[PDB]
């Protein structure tokens, strides 16, 4: 096939994407070995769904797993009566998700399970896929002429031909695997045919971070989790925490082979040591560097000019309330808290008013990085760690290093009961989740 593997794309037809998708244990060949994963649509990753604004999506999920499951339409500002974090599809049963894609939307989104207590093993086993909302901005020449690819960043560990089980330490840290894959392939080669690449990036890992850097090149950020920036932003590297997305332009500068790497990054994962005293927790330190893919430039590359503008970001109404949510950890118990509490599906933690704007101050008082995710209501990151954010764009995951405060501007959109949680999904399963009701 193509030198660069990418998930099969399913496109809406005549404004309708109608698709049956099974969640099933699936034999397959992955990274040169046979393994049985849990997949959507028989593939790892699941198929990429490509839609336009105002399309209707009608997705029937058939659960052929031995445990209940559901879908989270991660990043989509749709109703929590559709993107229902409390829904349970029992084994053997089916459920149809039907929604309209919002008119003012563009970017890379994704779908994965969100059944509390079971997310980490199901996501780690292979249950995820991308959703792309294509926009009229994709027709400006500087983007239309670029060579576009999706890069699903997800790691894996195998044991006896199956996803490796979760250990107690995995529940504390979030599980990372030794197979660091792109679109389910081990260090694939991308033989570029054009000098400008447009790369949609998705961190679909349980817990692994990707400190992205392309050898000898900057990256030009053009979209965050949930929409375009206002103009391209040059970066030397780009950290993608679990659940985050980005879109970048790569302007290949000369012929040759360039490594795209996940540079060493210390997210605060912990190990245990015994040095004659008692057993003590000790930092794992930075991750070892990983090569994600080999990028081969074309002959005599002459990249397009960057676009001068992308999408203006909405001027939001003045906020009507400021909220403070404090993240803490009990590492040895693998328990994780928001404002001193663990998730309870019966308890409403925040009550807000639809079509008002709130300021959310999220403070990480733990020692690990925590990627904070809010369902249903995309937000504008104002600042993190006391540093103003260098661009305006819709995000739905914000990474907090130890001690940092993020200030978010949160317009409340669809009414209903939804959740916010750490997207180290082990931490969510172990209680770092709360309930927001919008009325
Ligand atoms: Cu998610
Ligand atoms: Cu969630
Ligand atoms: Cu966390």
């Amino acid at each position: 096939g193509p030198s660069f593997p990418e998930p099969k794309v399913v496109r809406s037809q005549g404004g309708l994407l109608s698709l049956k998708l099974s969640a099933t244990p699936t034999p397959l060949a992955i990274a040169g070995q046979r393994a049985t994963l849990l997949t959507y649509g028989g593939s790892f990753p699941g198929p990429t769904l490509r839609v336009r604004p105002r399309d209707t999506v009608r997705l029937t999920l058939e659960n052929r797993l031995p445990e209940p499951t559901n879908l989270h339409w991660h990043g989509l500002p749709i109703s929590p009566k559709v993107d229902d974090p409390f829904l349970e599809i029992p084994p053997g049963e089916s459920w149809t998700y039907e929604f309209t894609v919002p008119k003012e939307l563009a970017g890379t989104f994704w779908y994965h399970p969100h059944l509390h207590g079971r997310v980490a093993p199901q996501l780690f086993a292979g249950l995820l896929g991308a959703l792309v909302v294509e926009s009229s901005l994709d027709a400006i020449p500087e983007l239309r002429e670029a060579e576009e690819h999706l890069l699903v960043l997800k790691d894996l560990a195998l044991q006896g031909g199956r996803p490796a089980p979760h250990t107690p330490m995995d529940w504390m840290n979030g599980k990372e695997g030794d197979l660091v894959l792109v679109n389910g392939a081990l260090r694939p080669t991308l033989v570029a045919q054009k000098a400008t690449l447009r790369l949609r990036l998705l961190n679909a890992s349980n817990a692994r971070y990707y400190r992205l850097a392309l050898q000898d090149h900057p990256l030009y950020l053009i979209a965050a989790d949930g929409g375009f920036l206002e103009e391209p932003l040059e970066v030397s590297e780009l950290l993608l925490a679990p659940g985050e997305r980005a879109e970048v332009l790569v302007r290949l500068r000369k012929e040759g082979r360039f490594l795209l790497q996940a540079l060493p990054y210390d997210r605060g994962a912990m190990g245990m040591m015994d040095m004659g005293g008692m057993a003590h927790a000790m930092p794992q330190g930075p991750s070892r560097p990983e090569t994600l893919l080999y990028l081969i430039a074309p002959k005599n590359p002459k990249p397009l000019p960057l676009p001068k503008a992308l999408s203006p970001f909405p001027t939001l109404p003045a906020p009507v309330v400021t909220r403070r949510l404090v993240l803490t950890e009990d590492m040895m118990a693998a328990r994780f808290f928001i404002n001193g509490q663990v998730f309870d599906h019966r308890r409403v933690d925040l009550k807000g008013q639809a079509q008002t704007v709130e300021v959310w101050e999220v403070e990480n008082q733990g020692d690990m990085d925590h990627p904070f995710h809010l369902h249903v209501h995309p937000f504008q990151v104002l600042s993190v760690g006391g540093r103003p954010f260098p661009y305006r764009a819709w995000k739905d995951v914000v990474n907090l290093k130890a001690g940092e405060v993020a200030r978010l501007l949160v317009p409340l959109r669809e009414k209903g009961r939804t959740v916010f949680h750490c997207h180290i999904v082990e931490h969510e399963d172990r209680g770092m989740m709360g309930v927001l009701e919008v009325g």
